[PDB]
């Protein structure tokens, strides 16, 4: 079989090769005996002048031969008077006319910004009609920092590119990445084709919900009225939607019985009256959780504010039913103490006596006042006396209680 | 104002101090002169025989103090005959009888996989009743390789505990952790109260659904009939519940028209019947992905066998209608060829004569065939002829056709 190599795409009329020449055939013998060429699916012209093998048709390699690595077509020589058939085999060389092309123009991608570092995508793959040099040589990937582009040889013995990742992706950095894809095959010059992918990071539970301060100071006055809304907690998840829904919880164990936290809302309500005696001060631990279970965690500290109240009480210690008239002068006759529960100017206390009485009020301790007599007393001139003692704390508003006692001569 | 300072809760009838030695009176004078104390609701006994301050009751420096940093308690001693009043304080010693506590024995936390290191949680404040050194010291925390224990102070000047973590945690790995929390005040000896810290981890997802193999290759006969399950994808999602749960899709575009694929049953079914002449093998990239966005890719290959399901056809190239009736022998009288779609063996074809012809059959080459003539005849024994020649395919189940052809002399 006589072998005649041409590359494909040739214009019409070009020579393959002498086929009467190699036939040892004459003009005369190719115009006497009817000279016609048959293929598959080819057709090739002879003309009766030169004699030789001519195109007829555009030839196609990738269309025949399909990726077949080594391309040959069978063609027949038919004579007539008398008929004969003879072979000639036509080897088809490739040429780089094609270049590599993507399935589509813009790939889009979805990456999970929970993806683990050294994780790979696997991408569209780049066609190349082409075999041999002329098809697909490599892949070449934007600079970038996060992925790296690996290319991995698929069992048909084409390529295709995939991602692997070199950083831990963070959409609440960077949301998306645009990057630019090209495919070069191996031809002098090479060729390239490009597609954009568009990729787009998901997001991942990995920021917990904080709040707008670490610890929070609110000042109340005893007197507040339950079921007040004394504070409403600010928090912020830099995560999206199911990420970034979080709840507010009293991590205090116990300690929801003076409070009351709406979790939604976050805010916090009085549960019962305040008492600046019982409880100066409150420091209350409040978390903050997303439904990923990612919390942080504030401390809200409560200072009461002291009101008056609590009005001063007397105590007398002691006194003594009987005593001298003509007794000497500052002569003790009761002793008693004012005690008051309020703290602060609320507890500051000043006491008076009548002042008809010879009677006189002294300081001997802390929180303790004795009753003297200054001059004494003829029991024909008074035989017994009441007194009423009035103890007055000034802080506003300003309250007083009154005892009265008496005493006999 | 003399003082005496005694720790709390002693005994009944413990010795205060030697108020009648540091006042000089005579024990005929504590029997004469009576002797009282008088305390702010509390009560202290002083026997005649002794003239010393006793204790008539319990003391809880706690119960009366209630947190003051410096305690003390005001007495008066009231004699009679010549009647005296006189001051005493007695400083009441703080005792480490009150352990520091967790308001909860066992504290059940919470944490998400995806908690980045260095984050802190705020836990539980251990109280002390006990004022002053003997007040809450120091937390400690059972060692381990993930939570390390720092001790801050929030506003009120109490001690609360928060943990730094130190190194990332893996649910897939460790489930979860028990810990620890110890609380010791400054006592001598000091103190521990313990809580029993259950931190159990919460599923993040972070962990993309892998498949059983990386490539998946099945070879099939074209003649397979559609609807046939080829292939059932196997994967697993490390994570739990709903990280877990996935789907497959076909990531390859256009490569479902002859595949279908169901999701939850992971399974690779065919769409319609294969043509191995159409096309020899398919790629299909298939991908599965969570609930989230975390998805792993993989490539199924299938290799598609070449079944003699294409009968062979003759084409006659060429043919003289008439020939000369003097024809010596071996005289050439038609050409044909034979197609064959198919490939391998099942291409190889065998082609026979009817036998009543004295017709021959020639090879020029493989699948191509001159008819000629092995023994002359005579033009009044037999004018025209017809043959049929049968083509039979050598792949099994054999396959034949046969063509009529008619000469004439
Ligand atoms: C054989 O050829 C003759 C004419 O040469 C024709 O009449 C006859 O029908 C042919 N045989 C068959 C089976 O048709
Ligand atoms: C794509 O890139 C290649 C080099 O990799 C060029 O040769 C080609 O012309 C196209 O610009
Ligand atoms: C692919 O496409 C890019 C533009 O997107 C070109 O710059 C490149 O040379 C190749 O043709
Ligand atoms: C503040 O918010 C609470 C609900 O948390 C209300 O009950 C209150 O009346 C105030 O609006
Ligand atoms: C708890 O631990 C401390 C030391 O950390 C001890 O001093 C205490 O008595 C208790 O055992
Ligand atoms: C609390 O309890 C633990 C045992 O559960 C002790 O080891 C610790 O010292 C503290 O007393
Ligand atoms: C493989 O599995 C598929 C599941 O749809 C079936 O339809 C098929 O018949 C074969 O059992
Ligand atoms: C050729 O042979 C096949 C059997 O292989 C027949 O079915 C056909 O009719 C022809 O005779
Ligand atoms: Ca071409
Ligand atoms: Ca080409
Ligand atoms: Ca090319
Ligand atoms: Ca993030
Ligand atoms: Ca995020
Ligand atoms: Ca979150
Ligand atoms: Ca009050
Ligand atoms: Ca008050
Ligand atoms: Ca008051
Ligand atoms: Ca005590
Ligand atoms: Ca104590
Ligand atoms: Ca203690
Ligand atoms: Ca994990
Ligand atoms: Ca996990
Ligand atoms: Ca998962
Ligand atoms: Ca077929
Ligand atoms: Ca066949
Ligand atoms: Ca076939």
């Amino acid at each position: 079989p006589v072998r005649y190599s041409i590359p494909e795409e040739l214009d019409r009329g070009s020579v393959v090769g002498k086929l009467a020449k190699d036939l040892g055939l004459s003009v005369l013998e190719v115009s006497a005996r009817k000279l016609r060429v048959s293929a598959e699916k080819l057709h090739f012209s002879v003309d009766s002048e030169s004699g030789d093998l001519l195109v007829k048709d555009r030839i196609d390699r990738e269309q025949i031969c399909k990726g077949r690595r080594k391309c040959e077509l069978q063609l027949e020589a038919v004579l007539e008077n008398p008929l004969n058939i003879f072979h000639v085999v036509v080897e088809i060389e490739d040429v780089n006319d094609h270049a590599p092309q993507f399935p589509k123009d813009e790939i889009n991608l979805e990456i999970s910004e929970s993806d683990s570092p050294g994780a790979r995508t696997i991408l569209e793959s780049a066609k190349d009609l082409d075999i041999g040099m002329n098809s697909l040589s490599k892949y070449q990937l934007s600079p970038n920092d996060y992925f790296l582009l690996l290319v991995k040889d698929n069992p048909d013995g084409s390529k295709y590119p995939e991602l692997e990742l070199q950083k831990m992706l963070d959409r609440e950095a960077e949301s998306t990445h645009h990057l630019m894809l090209t495919a070069v095959d191996g031809g002098d010059p090479p060729r390239t084709g490009t597609t954009q992918l568009r990729i787009r990071v998901v997001d991942a539970n990995d920021n917990r919900p904080v709040f707008s301060q670490d610890v929070y100071r609110v000042r109340l006055p005893e007197d507040l009225p339950p079921g007040t809304t004394v504070l409403r907690l600010k928090a912020m998840d830099q995560d999206e939607g199911i990420n970034a829904e979080f709840t507010y919880s009293f991590l205090g164990v116990a300690n929801k019985a003076q409070f009351s936290l709406d979790p939604i809302t976050g805010d916090i309500v009085t549960r019962q009256s305040l008492d600046f005696e019982e409880v100066e001060q409150y420091t209350i631990d409040v978390e903050a959780k997303d439904r990923g279970s990612l919390s942080s965690q504030c401390k809200v500290i409560i200072e009461v504010l002291d009101e008056n109240d609590n009005r001063p009480e007397i105590i007398i210690t002691s006194l003594s039913d009987q005593i001298s008239e003509d007794s000497p002068s500052g002569t003790v006759v009761a002793l008693f103490k004012v005690r008051d529960r309020d703290s602060g100017e609320n507890a500051e206390v000043m006491c008076s006596l009548s002042g008809n009485n010879p009677f006189k009020i002294h300081s001997s301790s802390n929180n303790y006042y004795k009753l003297v007599t200054d001059s004494i007393l003829d029991r024909e001139q008074t035989p017994g006396y009441n007194v009423t003692i009035t103890a007055t704390d000034r802080g506003k508003p300003p309250l007083s209680s009154s005892t009265t006692i008496t005493l006999n001569v």
